[PDB]
């Protein structure tokens, strides 16, 4: 049967096991999807094991960027993004892909979020780079910001976007939190309330808590909002199709993650 | 659903569609595996179609070598062999593999054919190259022969093996006939191995003089059907992560053949 896993640290709280358990039974397939705590230093040995006993694995912090160097092939998109969130194992070879980017666009459509810019992505790490890549592919005007400017500049220069100071958030029509600010901390938000735009939409990739301070601020501000679950479900469904050629129902996977938190 | 196909010219006599229909059915999967005649000229265009509508395809004569130039990635083994018989499509990208080699070895293993050396491979084509590579990596002393001398010497040089005269077949303990281009052996009965095993890479035939001669000589024998089933089951797993029963696939083919 199909052996899958999400590698990272921390991963004991991942909702992927629940989503793909649904995927497997839903498609009538026998298999498992476990959470395997993997610290950066353990990554090399961990991928060696993946080559022998797993059909595929998802990668999460802090392994998405370091993984590229240990793979046999990286997709053109994952190369530009500089992060791989999905690995396929065939004949002991590892192929890297990024389903965070396409998953994000699918989630936006599923949420009725209009593809209207300027779209400001907060955070220029792996997740932020994937979101910026996806919004660029969708043809929107994209702005990027990062606590450390050079990271946002590098991204804007590489993708041909615009790096902006944080206060430009008031002029964005779509705001996406791709930072980890807010993770398990209801008191923290990456953006001061007064910097939110008075109209538009906001999406948060952080889904622990589900209704983060950022999202609650955005909703109260008069912005249309979307939690991080739709993207989580779509990037997962897309990864499952990469591994098997079959697409499990994204909404079903979303529902499964919702019940798992 | 899952869409697969075997591309080649001719492919009207391929037993792959029969075997994979069983693979899909037995594994409770929805999909199809069709034979699609593909002359060498339609190959570039056919692969473009594969990128968009098929999860994977098998390639047979005369596409195994010409296909490499049109793929995004080729496995180390397929590169050395110089032939790709299995293509996987993910996100519109094409990856080439060679399941002929591992399928051959697994078929010998499952069929109880001992890897007794020296082994001799007759024929240096896509199948012959895959077989020689497989036997070499298995640790055997491997000899090669070809109707055309230069062909055998080139293969011997590339893989670090030895090209030998037809008479050396008497000293081989594992004899493989890979001269069956597209379904009479070139080996006189008097030059057959003294002891050991003979494998005839022929898929449709129930029997062959080559095999009857080997059997009579007291050699353990095997046709090419087990290899076809195994290269096919391995291809299916490459495509989906699921391995269909190789024995089941072989039986499906035999029933299709009416023997
Ligand atoms: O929480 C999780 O299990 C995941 C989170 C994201 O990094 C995804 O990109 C990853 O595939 C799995
Ligand atoms: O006849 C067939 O359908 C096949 C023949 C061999 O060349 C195999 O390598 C191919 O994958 C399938």
């Amino acid at each position: 049967m199909l052996r899958f896993a999400v590698l990272g640290h921390p991963v004991a709280h991942s909702l992927s096991p629940a989503m793909h358990a649904f995927a497997l039974e839903s498609l009538g397939l026998e298999g498992s999807y476990e959470a395997w705590d993997t610290p950066l230093e353990a990554l090399p040995g961990r991928l060696k094991e993946v080559r022998r006993a797993f059909r595929g694995v998802n990668l999460t912090l802090p392994l998405k960027e370091a993984a590229l160097a240990h793979l046999d092939w990286v997709s053109p998109e994952a190369q530009r993004i500089g992060a791989v969130n999905t690995v396929l194992q065939v004949e002991g070879r590892l192929f890297g892909f990024n389903t965070d980017a396409p998953g994000f666009l699918e989630a936006l459509k599923a949420g009725g979020i209009p593809l209207k810019g300027p779209a400001l992505v907060l955070g220029a790490g792996g997740a932020g780079r994937a979101v910026a890549f996806a919004l660029r592919e969708a043809g929107l005007e994209v702005w990027v910001w990062n606590r450390t400017p050079q990271r946002a500049l590098a991204l804007a220069e590489e993708f041909g976007l615009r790096a902006v100071p944080l206060e430009k958030a008031r002029e964005a029509r779509l705001l996406v939190n791709a930072t980890r600010v807010g993770l398990e901390d209801p008191s923290a938000s990456p953006l001061p309330a007064e910097l939110f735009p008075e109209e538009g939409a906001a999406v948060d990739l952080v889904y622990r808590p589900l209704w983060t301070r950022f999202l609650r601020e955005a909703k109260a501000k008069g912005l249309k909002v979307q939690t991080g679950l739709p993207m989580l479900a779509w990037q997962g469904a897309l990864a499952f199709r990469l591994w098997t050629g079959l697409l499990p129902d994204p909404s079903g996977m979303e529902e499964a993650a919702r019940r798992a938190l």
